[PDB]
């Protein structure tokens, strides 16, 4: 049901674009036509994805470079890029603080570090864009991860911050039906993917399954453009059908009644 | 299986127990002849607790006042706790921050203020009680909603800390296991609960029956002696069967196997 046509001269802003999926995201989004803005804090780097995506065929590539730690740029970005385009018709929070597969001993710092980026900057940004996106009819995507839905042991402040996103984007859905909010919320589940940081952070466990980062990009944006509440992406087909949990659905429609 | 013998002299911690549920665990607790230290932000409230729970028969009653809020309170926290029992066999983290029923507009300082007490607090809390409870091979019992593991509209950043806690609480629970690290990790998922707090923020907004506070209570301490995994209560047994997923303990089992 997908058409790349769609995509052509949207107003797209992608969050930790220098490197990843986010990157492929950016260079997906570059072809036939589409406004992209990219963010991280790699200066350099930002520059490099820019250009390339106009010699993909961008519409207009642009970057602001910064750290996702720091709340108050998390706004200032969404204003200036908003700015850059005019309006926002889709924002794509995919960035996260530095992770490595490890036991939790007792660094606090990190769970705070964790809950800061791949949360709480997520949600400010999303309060930043809600006005451009509102007169837009717009679209929020959240990349998650399976870590995200389920529990798995050296990944607690990363999980924690997952399970924080569902929570908290599963939820202001709900409340958007409600109150009659025309922006659609996309969560995206992924497991494992051959990105670069992915592939130095996996050792022990392997690590030969993770799947290609070029397809885990555009089934997101394909997701985002279709408007769908979940995105699931894995190596497998069993873990694929095994994430999806009916219960909850019935559960959340249960209470829907009143 | 449970046996209120079994509480009976234990060294137990119950933040948020100047009121609602947190109360009625402290009360519970009593009862059984255990040793309790209670924290909340109200101090005269706690010490009304405090003379109750020594009136129903408890071991030690103690409350040590101040706001998880701030972090450095919190270590604190369990330091003079731990000194006032000696060691500590079962860390209850209960306490929130208040929330309201309302559309989630913009207020990211909620979002902050939720983050830091309903979780990062419980971190922080959990870590300053491991060495004591390493040693005792005590219980962590995180209280949870069925907001920490379904979506509900007016609850975004209520359930956002819920989410996050099953995240973290889910995860160190698998670490332990595999690290050997005897210490149990009992999330409950709660429905709504009779309790003064619930009953206002939902009285104008809709009400859909809640259960009562003195079953509850019971119920988490329960799972927290048997060293349960997950604690089931609500008004409603089809929402109890509704809301298990089979599909993630498949899922977390089936990597288990694996790795
Ligand atoms: N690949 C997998 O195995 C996997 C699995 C599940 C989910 N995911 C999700 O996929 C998304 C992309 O992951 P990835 O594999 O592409 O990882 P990646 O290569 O580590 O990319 C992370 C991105 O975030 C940026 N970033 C890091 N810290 C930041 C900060 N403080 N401020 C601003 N930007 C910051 C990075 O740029 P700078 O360093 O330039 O800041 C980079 O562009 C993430 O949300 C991840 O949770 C991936
Ligand atoms: N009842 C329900 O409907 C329901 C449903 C699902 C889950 N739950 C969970 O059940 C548990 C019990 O909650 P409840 O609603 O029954 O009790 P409650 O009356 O809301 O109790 C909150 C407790 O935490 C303390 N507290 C509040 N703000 C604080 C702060 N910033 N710093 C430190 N302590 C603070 C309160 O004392 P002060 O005001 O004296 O400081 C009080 O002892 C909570 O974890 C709640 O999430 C309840
Ligand atoms: C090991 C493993 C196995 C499976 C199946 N999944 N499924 C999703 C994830 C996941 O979210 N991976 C994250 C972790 C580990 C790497 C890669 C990525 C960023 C990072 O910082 C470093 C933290 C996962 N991890
Ligand atoms: C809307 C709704 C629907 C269902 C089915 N449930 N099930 C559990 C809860 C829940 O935990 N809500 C919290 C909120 C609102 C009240 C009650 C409780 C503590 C409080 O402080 C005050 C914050 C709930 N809410």
């Amino acid at each position: 049901e997908f058409r790349p046509e769609m995509l052509q001269g949207k107003k797209v802003i992608v969050t930790g674009a220098s490197k990843g999926i986010g990157r492929e995201m950016a260079y997906h989004l570059a072809k036939m036509g589409a406004h992209v803005v990219v963010t991280a804090r790699s200066k350099e780097t930002l520059q490099k994805v820019v250009s390339h995506c106009l010699e993909l065929g961008a519409a207009s590539a642009h970057y602001i470079a910064g750290t996702m730690e720091d709340m108050t740029f998390a706004e200032q970005f969404v204003a200036q890029a908003g700015k850059l385009m005019g309006g926002l018709d889709m924002l794509i929070l995919n960035h996260i603080t530095n992770t490595s597969l490890n036991l939790f001993h007792d660094d606090i710092h990190h769970v705070r570090k964790s809950m800061e980026v791949n949360f709480l900057s997520y949600v400010v940004l999303t309060v930043a864009a809600l006005p451009m996106l509102k007169q837009s009819n717009g679209s929020i995507v959240v990349v998650s991860s399976l870590a995200g839905k389920v529990a798995y042991p050296l990944v607690a402040a990363y999980s924690a911050s997952k399970f924080a996103l569902d929570g908290f984007f599963s939820s202001i859905r709900k409340e958007y039906s409600v109150s009659r909010v025309n922006v659609s919320i996309t969560l995206c589940v992924l497991g494992l993917i051959d990105t670069e940081t992915a592939m130095k952070a996996v050792s022990g466990i392997v690590h030969m399954q993770a799947a290609p980062k070029e397809e885990c990009a555009l089934e997101i944006i394909k997701g985002g453009a279709l408007r769908q509440e979940e995105v699931y992406y894995d190596s497998s087909r069993w873990t694929t059908l095994l994430i999806r949990n009916p219960s909850r659905k019935i559960l959340e429609e249960l209470y829907s009644t009143s």
